[PDB]
């Protein structure tokens, strides 16, 4: 299939898996938008290999080998996702370095994990989320990457913490815990309260402590938005605030995270205010 | 209630929770046997606080405070377990040091845990299992503790590894993983194979590697048995071999540990050969 249909394939991936990101990046100009679809398909595939799929270790090493071949310019395929990414790499000065770091981050999720400190939390968030911001920067802010880089890394922190805070029970059911141990210790929230899906006084203290770190990172990221080109300000800002709004969504639902979505209407309001 | 009935209470605890240990230590002479019941009740209570019970952190600190008061000789109670332990401590030169280390070990299970290396495995096994051997030594081998101490520590390693290898699926259901990460990495056994309760080629390799460490510790522990007094040789040896026999029980059942008991008859045979 041709380039248009390769990109359309990636558009169907992003629309299926994230209403927030697809709404946000749909407001980019044509070629930047198509490149963002292709880069998203790359992140989506690697994460799906690890989080779903039968032999995650062998499937992810074959994905890494395939990217190695791709970067050498010697991958011949009919895979629409690679056809789309090939054009994105040729069309914009994308950097392979954060693409490799993403794979390293995905390797972290192949074996059980314990986050000890906030430091280990940020190290994980960097590799699975900040890297995505870094892959997009040459598309979103051409010639200004060093200037807005720190903000995009922190926006990674902010959205990955937000994701973790929303998905406490989902991750527990899949035998994953991303809450730092030392904060469970600080606040007196034990493994047993967690296994019992308890929303108590100590849980809220711990939850709000993490949420406030996320909010700080969101504010830092949003303060760099004037340095983006005008056509990227509403997409990037809108994405950030739509994702930040999950935190208050959980607050309003009394922190019930053992069974949360920003509504479609809320998303529309956020985009209109950006606009 | 009086001393006899305090000890009988502890006898009912050990008989209810461990057929192996109660059969083994029932062959000790009277007062050593009663002391072993009292010491077992102490370990049983602390472990039950952590593994069951509503507020494990507050319940375990109150258990620790109570032992602090006990050791000062200033705990006044009608609790049969303390009445029994009080006599054991007065009757034999028991050392409080490994009793405190047990509590430290139980503290390790209050918050999520990741074993990285075999080293971290042994550090955990020491505090939750080797300490129990060390509490019993003045009762089992009076005046010979320094001589048989290393063997009892390793018997701790051996039985706790045995326990871990038998309880893989039980611990997974309770969101606990004691398999060292680095061996999952060495053998290519992922979190996803575990969550899927897969008994594959890599699982068996990892399982047998741990089992062979346990077997080495059992052989080391059993080599010290001539240094015990005659009345402790069949209890200690019998306990050790009854617990070791779990490993071959799992082998014979094709390593199916996601749903294993040494039979009552097998236990009888092991004791007869000791005898």
């Amino acid at each position: 299939m041709d380039l248009n249909n390769a990109y359309d394939h990636c558009k169907n991936i992003i629309e299926k898996h994230s209403k927030t990101f697809s709404k946000a990046f749909a407001m980019l100009p044509k070629h930047q938008k198509r490149a963002v679809w292709a880069i998203y398909a790359f992140c989506r595939r690697a994460d799906d290999i690890v989080d779903e799929g039968e032999n995650p270790k062998e499937e992810l090493e074959a994905f890494a080998v395939e990217f190695d071949l791709f970067m050498e310019g010697r991958l011949e395929t009919e895979d629409p996702c690679w056809i789309a990414l090939q054009d994105a790499f040729e069309r914009f000065p994308l950097d392979p370095a954060p693409f490799y770091e993403m794979i390293v981050g995905q390797r972290m999720d192949l074996y059980p994990k314990t986050i000890d400190t906030k430091d280990d939390l940020l190290h994980y968030c960097y590799h699975v989320a900040s890297t995505v911001g870094l892959m997009l920067l040459p598309v979103l802010a051409p010639g200004k990457v060093s200037r807005v880089k720190t903000g995009a890394i922190e926006l990674g922190y902010a959205m990955q913490i937000t994701n973790i805070l929303r998905d406490i029970g989902e991750d527990l059911d899949n035998h994953r815990i991303y809450i730092p141990k030392q904060m469970m210790i600080e606040y007196g929230y034990t493994r047993t309260d967690l296994h019992n899906k308890k929303v108590n006084e100590a849980f809220i203290q711990l939850w709000e402590d993490l949420a406030q770190d996320a909010e700080h990172y969101y504010r830092n990221a949003l303060a760099t938005l004037p340095e983006y080109p005008v056509y990227s300000r509403t997409p990037v800002g809108g994405a950030a605030k739509m994702y930040r709004a999950i935190i208050q969504t959980v607050r309003n639902n009394d922190y019930q995270v053992f069974g949360n979505y920003v509504s479609d209407q809320m998303k529309k309001q956020i985009i209109a205010e950006m606009q």
